[PDB]
């Protein structure tokens, strides 16, 4: 099965295996048990070249797992700036929400990624976005000692 192998190669960061699998008609939008697609794993593990290659294939940039996570959600969380930009240039939902109401701006502000916070704010990230707890990206930035990020958000808000 080319699907399962494309998922393994995508997360392990095996470019050539990815290019070969895809050449042999591997489903770029293949899903596993947890609802992950090769794009999710690549974005999460930070395999840039694997990400763009999949984006060219026509992979769904907005695909969601059983938690509501989009590739952009994982990229903002892990802190892969370059990957975040590529997803956004591909047409990623800058304001997508998971099961907890988290937007990419929420996770970035929570993890302390100031660079990504910026790019997201340029993409159209709603600073006033609220998770299912009523908290905003600004609230989380403060809850985690991320001051520099909180200042940028208070200015953007």
């Amino acid at each position: 099965d080319l699907g399962k192998k494309l998922l393994e190669a995508a997360r392990a960061g095996q470019d050539d295996e990815v290019r070969i699998l895809m050449a042999n008609g591997a489903d770029v939008n293949a899903k596993d048990k947890d609802g992950y697609t090769p794009l999710h794993l690549a974005a999460r593990e930070g395999h840039l070249e694997i990400v763009e290659v999949l984006l060219k294939a026509g992979a769904d940039v907005n695909a969601k797992d059983k938690d509501g996570y989009t590739p952009l959600h994982l990229a903002a969380r892990e802190g892969h700036l370059e990957i975040v930009e590529v997803l956004l240039k591909a047409g990623a939902d800058v304001n997508a929400k998971d099961k907890d109401g988290y937007t990419p701006l929420h996770l970035a502000a929570r993890e302390g990624h100031l660079e990504i916070v910026e790019v997201l704010l340029k993409a159209g990230a709603d600073v006033n976005a609220q998770d299912k707890f009523g908290k905003t990206p600004f609230d989380l930035a403060i809850d985690n000692g991320n001051e520099d990020i909180a200042e940028v958000l208070q200015k953007a808000a």
